[PDB]
C-alpha cells in the first residue's frame, strides 16, 4: 500500500569501479529496502587499444561498464542519473530488471544540465542488463560503452539447484564492449573532435555488425597483467559478465563454471560442470567457481579471434599449493 | 494403421496472416484429429522497407513468413500444398516437428503446375520451424522468406516446468526474417525485372553472413504503427518467435519473458524472468508474458544495431493503469 | 595420493579417425584407471572444397578433428604428445575437461622433435573440447584444425533427466571446423609453400570474423555421399559435435535431438524434442536419437548458408522399413 511503500527503509550505497564491485551482503538483512545510487554520466574521450586508438565514450559513472548496482529480491532500486550541462547529448536509462515504461527509459531522458530519480521494484532476481537507449539513437549510445548491469540477489542468497547455500568470497563483474571504430582508406582508426561528429561513420561500421575491438572492462588488456582479478586455492569466485549488444561465450581456461546462471536468471536452474557459456547480446549471466589450482588463468570470449585479436581477454592470478592430483606433468617436454 | 487413421475426424483449417493465429483451442477437445491445411506458394515482389527497397519473396500463402499452423501432439497435420503454374520455380517444404523423408521435403517437391499432399504425425510438442528446401537451392528459398512454423501444442495445453496450467489469453506469432539484397556502388539497392537476375548477386551478400535487413512480418516496422500488437494490463500473451536461418535474441523492452521455452521445446522446462532469450537459426522458441504496465513496449532482436538499424523491432501497445509500486519517477528530468 | 594413482591399473587405448569413436564401455568397467592416449601433430597441407583451395592443418593425430578420447569421471586421462621433427611450430594442449595450468598448455609446450606426458584426473562428465593454444598464436592454430573433443562418461553410463538409462548402439563425432583462407585480387583463395608464409594473410581474414569456409570433418563433402554415417530404424545414436572457435546450431533434417545435453556437460539435465541445438564456440554437445525412418538425412549446422554455401553439412543413411503413420505422401507431386 501506499504507506507501507512510504514506511520502507532507505539505504544510500556508495558505488565502486568494475571489476570490483560494492559493499552488500549475500543474504537479505531485513525486509525489504529502497536502495539509493548516483550515477553522473560522462561523456569523454578513451583509449581502447595500445594503438591509441580512441572513442568517445558514452559512460555511466564515468566507467565502461557502468558499475555494478547489487541489491535483493523485492527491494526497490531508486536511482539519481545525472546529465551534467558539458555533455552533448541526451541520455536515458533502460534497466531490463524493471517492469514498465521501457525499463525506465521512458521516464528517465535527461539533457544535458538535467537529472532525474527513478524508483523501480526488483521483482525477479538475477543478474540483468541496463543501458541507456534514447530514442531513434539506441545503438549508438550502447556500443559507445553507456551499459553496465545490475545484480538482484535472492533474498536468502545464492543456491544451488538442490537449495544448497552458494556463497561466494569474492564477486568480479566483467562487462563485456563492442566498438565499431571507423577507419580511414588507409585502414587508420578515425579521430573526431565531438561524439556527433563521429555519428555517420559508426552506425555505417555498426552495419556490418563485425567489431573492431571486443574488450573487457572498456579496453584491450584492462584486466590483464598488474590487473590481472585474483583469487586463492579454495576461494569461491563468483563471475558476473554482461554483453548489451552483441553474443558473447565466456571460458575460464584452466577452470570451469561450477554452476552458471548463463541466462543470468536465479529462478532457472544453474547449468553445472560448464565449460564455455553463452549469453546472448543484451543480456547478463553469472558463473560460480571454486578455483582448485593455483597459478595464472585467461577468462575469454572463447572465439579466440574475439578472445586473442579484438581483446576479449582477461586474466586470473591465482595464489596456493598445486594439486598433483588434478593434474600433473609426467614427461616434461623434451627430446 | 490406415484405417483407425481414416476413421479420424477432419478438421479443415482456414489459415490466417501472421502475427495472427487461426482459432484454436489450447487444451484439445477430444481424440487425435487429422487436421488439414492448404497453402499456395506465391512468387511475388515484397517492398521491404520506407526507402521502396524491393525482394523477390517466395511466399507460403503469400506471406513472409508463412502462417502459423496450430495442431495437437499426435494429431496429424494433412497438408496441401500448391505450387501455381505463374510461378518459375521448384519448391517443397520441410516440417522441423516431421519424422522422415528430410521433414517430408523428399516427398514435397513439386514444380509450376502441381500440387502435393503430405500427412505427418506431430509426434513431439512444441513450436517447429518449417520451410522449403530444395536440392541445390536451399538457402536462397529460405532467405527470399519462404518460412514459417508451427506449434503443436500438448494435448493438455500448456503448463510450466511444475505442473501449473498457463493459459494464455492471445497469441501472437513474430517470423524474424534475414534479407540479403545486393547494392550498387553508390551503396544503394538494386532491383531486378525477374527474381532469376538476383541471384548469383544474392549468394555474393550471403556469403557475407551480413544480412542488409533483419525484419518482422516481413518488412522494416510491419509491427509497427497501426500495425502494433496489443495488449492490456492483466493479460497473458504467449509470443512464438521464428528464425529459420539465423539467430536471434528476443527481449520485450519494458517487460520480460515470464516463461520462455527457449528451445521451442515443450517437454523441456522453461526458463523464467527472461530478460533476454536465444533462439537460435532454425528454430522456434515462445515467451509467455502477463503485462503489468500500460504504454508501449518495443519487442526486438536485442543485438540492437539489428533492431534498430535493420529492422528487427515491433511495438506492443498496452491499456490500463500505471503501476507505482513497480515503477515510479520520483523526480522527472528537471533542471 | 601419487602411490595410490601409480597402482592403479593402466590402458593403452587405440585411437580411430572421426567420425568413428574407439571401443569403450558406457557403464565404467571396474574403479578408476589411467587411461593412455599418444597422438602425433601432424602439419600438412589439407584441401577443403572442390576449387582445391588448401589450407595447411595442425592436426592432432593427423585428423581434423582431433579423435574423440573417451574415458570415466575420475578415471586418468594421461596423453603422450608428440611433436615432430618434420613439424615447423611449437604446439601444446588445452583440455577444457582438466583443471589448472591452462587446461594442460602450460605444462604441454613441445617444439619439433618434443613430447610430453600429460596427466589429469578427468573429474567432471561430459563432452568436453581439447585444443592447441601456443602462446601469442591460439587462434591461428585452432582454425588451422588444432583441436578435437573428449567424452567423460558417468561411471554408470547415459541417463535421462529423470535417472533412467540411455544407451547408445552407434557414436559418431562431428568436429566442426570455420577455415579463415586468404584470397588474391581477383577472388581466387590463395596457396601457400609453408605454414608461416601464410599466417599474416590468414590474420586479416581472421578479423573479419567471417570464415570463408565451415565443414565438418576437415573438408566439404567429408561426410556426406560414400562417407555418410550409417545407422538402422531403431537403432540409438549419440552424435558428439565441437567446435572449438565459433558457435554452430546443430539439426538432424528429417530426425529429432530426442535428448541434447546442449552444454556438453551431463550433469547438466537434457533438452528433449529438440529440432536444432546450439553449441557456442569453445565447447561440445552431444544429442541422442532413436531412428524411426530409413532414408537420407542431411545433419547440418543450421544457419543454412554456412551448410548449404559453406559447407556445414554431413549424412546419414538409415535401413529399415518406411512408416506411414509417421509420415504418407497422401497425394505425389502432381499436376
Ligand atoms: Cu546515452
Ligand atoms: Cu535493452
Ligand atoms: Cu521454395
Ligand atoms: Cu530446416
Ligand atoms: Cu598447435
Ligand atoms: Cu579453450
Amino acid at each position: 500500500t501506499a504507506a507501507e511503500i512510504a514506511a520502507l527503509p532507505r539505504q544510500k550505497v556508495e558505488l565502486v569501479d568494475p571489476p570490483f564491485v560494492h559493499a552488500h551482503s549475500q543474504v537479505a538483512e531485513g525486509g525489504p529496502k529502497v536502495v539509493e545510487f548516483t550515477m553522473v554520466i560522462e561523456e569523454k574521450k578513451i583509449v581502447i587499444d595500445d594503438a591509441g586508438t580512441e572513442v568517445h565514450a558514452m559512460a555511466f559513472n564515468g566507467t565502461v561498464p557502468g558499475p555494478l548496482m547489487v541489491v535483493h529480491q523485492d527491494d526497490y532500486l531508486e536511482l539519481t542519473l545525472i546529465n551534467p550541462e558539458t555533455n552533448t547529448l541526451t541520455h536515458n536509462i533502460d534497466f531490463h530488471a524493471a517492469t514498465g515504461a521501457l525499463g525506465g527509459g521512458g521516464l528517465t531522458e535527461i539533457n544535458p544540465g538535467e537529472k532525474t530519480i527513478l524508483r523501480f521494484k526488483a521483482t525477479k532476481p538475477g543478474v540483468f542488463v541496463y543501458h541507456c537507449a534514447p530514442p531513434g539513437m539506441v545503438p549508438w549510445h550502447v556500443v559507445s560503452g553507456m551499459n553496465g548491469a545490475i545484480m538482484v540477489l535472492p533474498r536468502e542468497g545464492l543456491h544451488d539447484g538442490k537449495g544448497k547455500a552458494l556463497t561466494y568470497d569474492k564477486i568480479y563483474y566483467v562487462g563485456e564492449q563492442d566498438f565499431y571504430v571507423p577507419r580511414d582508406e588507409n585502414g587508420k582508426y578515425k579521430k573526431y573532435e565531438a561524439p556527433g561528429d563521429a555519428y555517420e561513420d559508426t552506425v555505417k561500421v555498426m552495419r556490418t555488425l563485425t567489431p573492431t575491438h571486443v574488450v573487457f572492462n572498456g579496453a584491450v588488456g584492462a584486466l590483464t597483467g598488474d590487473k590481472a582479478m585474483t583469487a586463492a586455492v579454495g576461494e569461491k569466485v563468483l563471475i558476473v559478465h554482461s554483453q548489451a549488444n552483441r553474443d558473447t561465450r565466456p571460458h575460464l581456461i584452466g577452470g570451469h563454471g561450477d554452476y552458471v546462471w548463463a541466462t543470468g536468471k536465479f529462478n532457472t536452474p544453474p547449468d553445472v560442470d560448464q565449460e564455455t557459456w553463452f549469453i546472448p547480446g543484451g543480456a547478463a549471466g553469472a558463473a560460480f567457481y571454486t578455483f582448485q589450482q593455483p597459478g595464472i588463468y585467461a577468462y575469454v570470449n572463447h572465439n579466440l579471434i574475439e578472445a586473442c585479436e579484438l581483446g576479449a581477454a582477461a586474466h586470473f592470478k591465482v595464489t596456493g599449493e598445486w594439486n598433483d592430483d588434478l593434474m600433473t606433468s609426467v614427461l616434461a617436454p623434451s627430446g
